């Protein structure tokens, strides 16, 4: 039941790039992950809601690039017991979206 172990990493907030190589790199950075369950999640999720989505909710999709594995798939599966839900998550869309994504996945209509 997951993985607190606390990473070094330098939060560069820089966009001077093509808007398709921005959602390449978001997705890339979403198939760069430390399980497969997260991985499989997050690499559907991606190539499906960044063509849809704008620059702004990209951006909250980046805040959800810097969170944990085991931590966005159990508030994606409701597992809020394992992994409380931060106020960051509590008030969004994305996170909504990402729930909605784990009920469906191989299962559309």
């Amino acid at each position: 039941m997951g993985h607190h172990h606390h990473h070094h990493s330098h939060m560069i907030k820089r966009t001077n790039e093509p808007l398709d190589k921005k959602r390449a790199r978001l997705i890339y950075q979403s198939r760069k992950r430390g399980i497969l369950e997260t991985d499989l999640l997050l690499s559907g999720f991606a190539a499906k809601y960044l063509k849809k989505m704008n620059e702004e909710e990209l951006e909250e999709y980046d805040s959800l690039l810097n969170e944990l594995d085991w931590d966005i798939y159990y508030w994606a599966t409701k597992n809020f017991k394992t992994s409380p839900l931060p106020d960051k998550w509590a008030n969004s869309k994305l996170l909504k979206q990402l729930q909605e994504f784990s009920e469906n996945k191989e299962k559309e209509i």
